[PDB]
């Protein structure tokens, strides 16, 4: 016993450092500040009235004519503060907002033969054949003049109806609001959006002096093939100037040493069980994070090519989605860190008993979870085919999934079930709510209860 | 053992082809937007408010007036854009709207002795005994002189308070607003609802041309003998035109190939047990939603009828009734098709274990399911008996049922329990909640553990 | 075995008789428009803005001056329809509302010592020692002259600080809407509410002749000791005018039949065991319901008394309370009645070993059941002490029982908890879900678990 | 046995009337009234429109504008009621409110070397060494020159963004309305409120004649370094005046009478042991909550000193602090001393069965609490760095313990789980929900299940 405890605790005494060390690189990530940091920017946008004489919010567009109600009014008055602006008096506007479309071409879809006579065009979804690129209005520049994802160092985005090109026709918005004003008023003289529109985006970023941090901007206004409007927005917080305090310059030295641990873990297994498999998934995670850590100082070169003339557009779109992509990762890391520990805990004939009852029943209970998935994703299509066309909460095959573990916790939404179809609502929340919940989620309670117990049994004898 | 394994296995494989020519079939339904086409739909009508000095949607209709401010305000506002209209600038409206009402007549029902010299008329729940047939007001058309379910091409319609007849007092709404403001407001200044009405719809149809679809749109306005007003509706999607894009003759195909695995099953069921219980059911399924879809072809001629003159009310009613009997037969059959899956699960000693499990236990969770329901249903008739004529979320025997499903899942309205009742309200919950929740529905629980534990005991030695 | 069997299916036979009589009896109650008719009334007089100019509902008073707009403006205009007034065009209004007020004397409380040089007087809470019985004002008559309980043909009320008497001062309101605003305008210019008022009740009642049924209602003012305002209402249906279609005197056969079977089951308990008590206490509930019920057809001449005079108030007050405790008395009898069907449920060795795993198991779940509410309730008092000057939903020792269900499952109002007591409202809310549903809730389920084994284990070998 | 039963009965009897002392004297310090009492209040300053044209509550500032609107308006009509104030008739203002404030120093942080052309000046977050002591602006008095927490009779508080010192600028508020206008008017004119200000205070006091309490008002507006503003309240009831009815003198005696048991109890202690670490715990907590009481007697005397001039601020911070640390402490005793209620349950072969379950069960249910809340902790950790910057109810570390004990329970927002992060917030959702309640949360189950077959399995034979 006592030879496999003297390398057990070198390797528990080395984890508690590596544990320590990246919980301190990851608790240096954020303060509590910088949550109403972006609470405080979007109850300025989104949550303030379109106009003065208006109920609607940014969060409750349903027309152009809300859209132009809210680029002409909320829109600025959120921008602008009386040359600099400061969105609040502690936060400064980075020089230049952006406003992008993309756009769908005449005829890009089959009108039916007996209906030609009546419906003269049609207008596809957004996709990259049906997107269009031909000039129109007045063609005074790049608000009516087509350019590339290449031309414009965009990238492609992820919308709720379609994922959208970094392409497209694009105006950048000026230093000030009178200007501003006239620049949005004539693109809405012109006619700028029409039947051919299936998104607009709109793009700026503000820099927090009191806390280092900027926040970029992204409103998203997509305009769906059956006539309306779908709002979306982002407001991502980023510390792309590493390091000023006492408190970074630790952090940047806490930053090294995980490099050496990583190292360390890296030689190890050059020098099939789960611990091995958790020892690889940690490493290969903290290998793509230093990659990504260490891409990101030269993504920081467009900090330094934007402070050369404040009127360009800051383009911190790749900067913010590195950012998020990191903090993802950092995220899912930490979370496996933690998880590793279970290595070391089986101090005593409790903790042994517990850990040795969920690697033996974790066999019968993913074949459970296959035989469970195919009664939910079978209740899961059957709402979707029934529902998905009348229930927000239904409306895709994903919300349907994540509604459904919803209902079983107890989040329910009954009223709208039965509103959308009184015959097979009741009868499908009714069967759904006793199969699952009443019977098959039982089953997970009889493979644990009697693994348990069997484990018990043996050890009480070993 | 392997004869049994190869001719299994082929039998699998030919499962596996039929499941995904189904999933392929049903899949080529819907896409995303379809919510998006009745979302944008129904905010249009339903929640723009009555009028512009009024805060009622026609969700909170509460009388005449309001019906009325409905049906000259926020109806033709959403029906009329600026001879055609398109109800968003994508979806094509198909000529003309009808309104039609179901009435009562005076003295259908007995004014007890005491109050005959107090109340001189009384006017019942609507019935096909109490139902009204002369002509009133100025009898110069349909909308004041009355007309059969079979003159009027109609059918019974489910609503709320009552089931109601396809039969009644009707107006066709002409082309544009000016025209159809003057129709309404002629009804309106003839008392066209009064004392005896019980329910009015308001019915019509769009098309988009971008996605193909048809949606038809009813309105149903209840007046109940209580005095006040009841709105309800339906927005219904229609892939009439069946096939145009390469994707739709593809999926002719598919539902061509879906015929021979039809016929398929029927010869080897020609050619007492749950499987075979189940592959009737499925065939049965298959065999009603193959016979409405033909039937469905001979409806469509209904659109060629409609296309001669666009002047008419396009009547697609049964087409949308049968869609939505065909959608809901189809969801069901693609349930069972995953619920079958189970028939080739058995791959091993854990997949037959689980399997072996639910079958040898379904005896006793039978037995508990009734023992449990009396108990519930008994919980049923005290909650309908006690809350039923003050709760809306008791308000039938159906809801009550409903109700206490989402109460034992953790959706619930206690403020309202106790409102009700001061006394009894508090003692139903908090004995439901003890009696269901902390005893009853352990049972399920105890009957799935002892009969794991058993079949796992039994499987461990045969 | 034979001998025993052909005495249960007698027994049996007779019991399912009894059981559909009380069933018809019950389902002969009500219709779904009664839900409606009591809603349609309630949205009239509680959910109408108190004025045009106003946000404030009924439910929400906080002043003696929101309850004089109420009383002026939203309560006349729900009451006077344009002599007589239908409250909705199908609803009579029976003649004459009532206002009576409970009041306290001056001085009827201890002021400090150190502070009655600056505090001139005080009035207690509500009591039958603190109550007012002075003339006050220019006393013109009952509204500023005391009459008793007795005087007033009253009985005594539950508020929500307090039980009331049914005495005060009290005003009679005219048939008409012109002279009611002169009245409660004179109440008003005379300052008929002050720092001595503790209630006000108005009172009146309504019928239905489409479904025959009267509407009694009750709204309570209540004038706490702290200032501020407390409403709340009541709206009851009668059906004092029993029989009149053939479906009533179909009823009053069922009615007869009843007595006869309860008669039957008198003399075989006259001709210790769980049945019998249960038989005993299905026979004394049906005979307090048949002596309420013969009770309340004396009580039904207050009818008669009314209709000499509709000049004058209807007293439906006792017949209104009585209606309430006969459907009381009723749905729990209906209730017991499904319970007892258990008696005769052991038709197999299946429903035998359910029936007896509840028998067998009831006694410890018993002991378990007092050792889980004596944590439950110690939570409960330490959730008064520390929330109940602060949360509504602890704001008594009652609410602090009901709301603790709630949280158990899962209807949460996490945010209100933590805002009332920063330090104590996390721990106290962590430590319940975690000691209750997490641990002690458990138990239970153990409980049950071992008994149904141990039960089963048994009736495989007996 | 018998010699065991006659000695445990005699400690039963001393101890059901220890408990009774208790009950009755934490039930005599509270009525039902007083939750009406705090409502009545904080509905008047929090729910009050900030003005008679604006939406916002004081619940919804969001900037220095809302606050000097809130301050010159709803504030001011809510103290001030047409010399003396009555905040409702029955309510007494004691004398003066009192408005403080603390501020940060300019240039009290690091602006990066890129920026220093651009950006003038940064102010940090609030702390003791970035806090601002200099006099500012016309320097007429205390509201412009700072004061320390010893000078000001002060104490620090907890605010959300911070802790805060009780020193600062402030100023006292006079005993009228149009006094106190041209007050805060001065200040608003003189920018009082500036990119330096990190908190503010508004404190006053009430009296409640009618039940004898005093209530005490904090009101905190926080203006975090990023901009905008979070505002907070405290309202606080006392009874201060200890005994003046006879219900008083009788709690009176019971008070003494507490402290003759604890006196025995630390006697008995004085002359390992679960049920003796019980009895230290509720023999230190009664003698602390004994300390505070007696403290308190002193304390008092601030109302003493206050009542000789009342053009004063009444400083009943230090006895509202107290008093919530005495109503803490005495809920904590409450409990405990009905746990100890478990030393004599053992009174049949049942309760000690469950009693044994419970001792004998809690090893095993402490070690898989540790193993269970390292991966809860993970997920609290991985949801911080996800959602924290973007979601309320992951806010802070202590929010997301407290949000995902919500989600276990079924108090659920996954909408704003998914806005935030479409690709990891389902992930994190559909996992946590399968691994925490579908799988791990069941181990509690196991454990207390076979724990309590087995003790049943001894206490059958022994």
């Amino acid at each position: 016993r006592e030879k496999y405890l003297k390398s057990v605790l070198r390797e528990l005494v080395t984890y508690l450092l590596f544990l320590i060390v990246l919980c301190i690189l990851t608790y240096g990530m954020m303060s509590s500040n910088v949550y109403y940091y972006t609470r405080m920017m979007s109850q300025l946008f989104l949550d303030t009235p379109v106009s003065k004489t208006e109920k609607t919010n940014f969060k409750t567009l349903s027309s152009m004519e809300d859209f132009w109600k809210f680029t002409e009014g909320s829109l600025l008055d959120g921008l602008y503060w009386k040359n600099r602006s400061f969105i609040f008096y502690e936060n400064l506007l980075l020089g230049v907002p952006r406003i992008r479309q993309l756009r769908v071409r005449n005829g890009s879809c089959s009108i039916p033969q007996d209906l030609r006579d009546e419906i003269k065009e049609c207008y596809d979804v957004y996709s990259v054949s049906s997107e269009d690129r031909a000039p129109f209005g007045p063609r005074n520049g790049t608000a009516w003049i087509y350019t590339s994802e290449k031309d414009l160092n965009g990238s492609s985005h992820w919308g709720i109806i379609a994922t959208y090109s970094g392409a497209g026709y694009y105006l950048d918005l000026s230093r000030t609001r009178e200007e501003t004003a006239a620049q949005v008023a004539s693109l809405k003289k012109n006619v700028w959006l029409d039947r051919g529109t299936r998104a607009t985006f709109i793009d700026f970023s503000v820099y927090n002096a009191n806390i280092n941090l900027f926040c970029v901007v992204r409103l998203l206004v997509e305009f769906p093939a059956t006539g309306g409007v779908i709002p979306s927005w982002q407001f991502q917080p980023l510390k792309l100037i590493r390091y000023v305090t006492t408190f970074d310059f630790f952090l940047a030295a806490c930053e090294i040493i995980f490099c050496f641990f990583i190292f360390y873990y890296v030689v190890e297994e050059i020098l099939r069980s789960f611990w091995n498999c958790l020892d690889v998934v940690i490493v290969v995670l903290s290998v793509v994070a230093i990659g990504i850590n260490i891409y990101r100082t030269s993504n920081v070169e467009v900090l330094l090519q934007f402070l050369e003339d404040q009127n360009t557009f800051p383009n911190f779109e790749h900067l913010a989605y590195w950012q998020i992509q990191f903090n993802n990762i950092a995220a899912v890391t930490v979370f496996f860190v933690w998880i590793k520990l279970f290595k070391f805990i089986n101090f005593n004939r409790t903790m042994s008993q517990l850990s040795t009852t969920m690697s033996r029943c974790a066999k019968d209970l993913f074949g459970f979870a296959i035989m469970f998935f195919i009664i939910f994703l079978a209740y899961a299509q059957l709402a979707y085919l029934v529902f998905g066309t009348q229930v927000d909460d239904f409306s895709t095959f994903q919300e349907c999934i994540f509604t459904q573990f919803c209902i079983i916790l107890g989040d329910i939404n009954f009223a709208e079930i039965e509103e959308a179809n009184r015959v097979l609502g009741p009868i499908y929340f009714t069967t759904f709510v006793f199969f699952m919940f009443f019977i098959l989620l039982n089953m997970f309670l009889a493979i644990i209860n009697d693994t348990y117990s069997e484990v018990k049994s043996d050890l009480a004898q070993q």
